[PDB]
């Protein structure tokens, strides 16, 4: 026919959650826009609630004890397993039976304990746990992740998570909010969702390596030699880490709140940082000036992350951590449609024959 | 705008995997027929090999012995998270760096040990384990996983397996086959596309529920009492497990092989089963003959699955084990596509507010 695959710029939903604002350079979760949410200091907490419900009525609870079961030596993979189990032990009917007060409280209990699986698998099984007393000498769901990480936090590293994870909510119709809003359309259990769109998340096409921008901010050690590396690698026929393409028609807001956030904490790499950038922007609008090019989220980002202690193999599961507040939003609506998510397709392939006419058939009788 | 929400008739893919014809009543896998894959007792791992591969080439190798390492209560919590957790282990690498020989050699392996995880899931932890000598007494799949689940398995119990998974291997683009092409198409590894589709495919939504027409079957003890019993429960204001409305434009052909597999069988429940199938499908089109009214494969999958002592709470995972067929071939297919599948949104929630104008703003403060 005339139809190119892929369902690319096909709208399947209608949303009320959040507005990439991509000609605009604004992204707003209900209406309000992330550099306030940032700038205030609200907590992940109340953004994830924001998103959820609509509106700042009541914030996430926080996570039980409930030591980690699964140790795959994949953070990831140790997440996406453990979210599926926990609707065994904690009852957890489809969404075709359960109310919506009753999915959301559903969605905010595993949501708080994804943070909990994660802190306790980047601390490794080689350590001790941290004491649930001193994790819960700290009020708010970011600040009891590094404690039950870490084991005593610092509170502008608790800043910076606050301040990347609420930039890393939402951003639209992600392959992982579609994945959890398709398998919510079948009714499973809010946890089969979770646990399905962590597989999505951990694809490699869409998402950034933030660990990949550290080397090369590692070789540059004062704002001066910054062109000079820049011009190293891109005469050595390498590619530039954490530039590329825009995505917004300006810049990403969300690279906008990251850089600040890490001026306004006084991050070490900040100086270098930003030497790098403007470094690198200007040799690839020189070499291509027939391209738009800006920084990804995934620069800035990565020296928020690195400032957190955040390492390279934990970075990946820092943005799943913040990205559970879009994801349950997506879900509780998916719920209230109450329409499957089911697409079509043709079939181009071989027309009717025997089972005699395939190839190997001969093998299906002598090994039969 | 001027749409329905759902991606409803929206074709997303071209395949050359199967091809459901609904108005002229047949099911083929590249281009054979399902009966005719059933009639001539070709194993289930030939079924696989021709789905994946497109012929008779090579078919499935056999599962290497791993205790299930999950016991969470639930078989498919079970094969989902056991399945997420074989990418590390054995080293699966995301889709984007491997060719297609390696995803082939992952999807089969993945494959056959989802079905070694419901055999020792559905065997339960009260039981000591098969010993492997005596599962290397048999050289099929199906025939190696009645022998871990029973231990001395009957030859026409596992025809009739054979026969039901052959019958479930492939069925279109259902929501679980969405899912697992949707996240292989981000680039993750097979484990990870496998186990989303798992976490959809327990939806109630799309499935039907075998186990709900087994306690019909069990009232009515002889052919004769059948038209009684259907007039019972159809004038107590209740509904009739196993008919509604049409799948196919005549019957579905795949409730067509299961009738003749367990008339061919010789399952006890046969002449019972018989009966009640036309005592209900008469009644239900002299109550309404405005609707096409057929048998639902659900009805036929309980006496089959029923003959081979399979339990209640069995049957779901026993479609799961034989729809991997079709995953593979679909995360097979799209790998070699190379295209994300990413649909759109359109925002029609609130306009851009300040923080302030939102309702509970001053328990942020208040609980800042």
């Amino acid at each position: 026919e005339n139809f190119v695959p892929g369902l690319d710029g096909v709208v399947a939903f209608t949303t009320e959650i959040a507005e990439p604002d991509k000609d605009g350079g604004a992204l707003r979760y209900r209406g309000v826009d992330i550099e306030d949410l940032v700038s205030q200091r609200v907590t992940f907490g109340d953004v994830w609630a924001l998103l959820v419900d609509g509106n700042f009525g009541s914030g996430l609870p926080p996570a039980e004890p409930f030591p980690l079961p699964i140790h795959s030596g994949d953070v990831r993979v140790d997440v996406q397993a453990g979210l599926a189990m926990l609707a065994p032990i904690w009852g957890y009917a489809p969404l075709l039976d359960i109310d919506d007060a009753t999915a959301r409280q559903q969605l905010a209990r595993a949501s708080v304990m994804a943070l909990s699986y994660v802190a306790q698998s980047a601390r490794g099984i080689y350590q001790p746990a941290v004491p649930q007393r001193i994790i819960d000498e700290w009020s708010t769901v970011t600040a009891r992740f590094m404690t039950r990480w870490q084991g005593e936090p610092d509170p502008r590293h608790i800043e910076a998570i606050d301040a990347y994870w609420v930039s890393a909510a939402e951003h639209g119709m992600n392959a992982s909010t579609f994945t959890a809003r398709v398998i919510a359309s079948t009714g499973a259990d809010v946890a089969a969702a979770l646990s399905g769109a962590i597989g999505a998340m951990s694809g490699p096409l869409h998402g950034g390596a933030p660990a990949r921008v550290l080397p090369m901010l590692d070789e540059v050690e004062r704002a001066g030699d910054a062109r000079s590396v820049v011009k190293g690698i891109l005469d050595r026929g390498e590619k530039l880490m954490g530039f590329g393409h825009r995505v917004y028609r300006a810049e990403d807001p969300r690279a906008r709140v990251l850089r600040a956030a890490a001026e306004r904490l006084g991050a070490p790499r900040y100086e270098v940082a930003v030497a790098v950038e403007q470094a690198a922007l200007s040799e690839l609008r020189e070499r291509r000036p027939d391209r738009a090019i800006e920084t990804n989220v995934e620069f800035w980002a990565a020296v928020v992350l690195d400032f957190a202690r955040v390492p390279a193999n934990m970075m990946p599961a820092m943005f799943t951590c913040g990205r559970t507040a879009g994801w349950c939003a997506h879900i509780l609506e998916q719920k209230r449609l109450g329409k499957l998510v089911r697409p079509s397709a043709i079939y181009v392939g071989p027309g009717p024959r025997s089972p005699e006419s395939v190839d190997g058939w001969e093998r299906v009788l002598t090994t039969a």
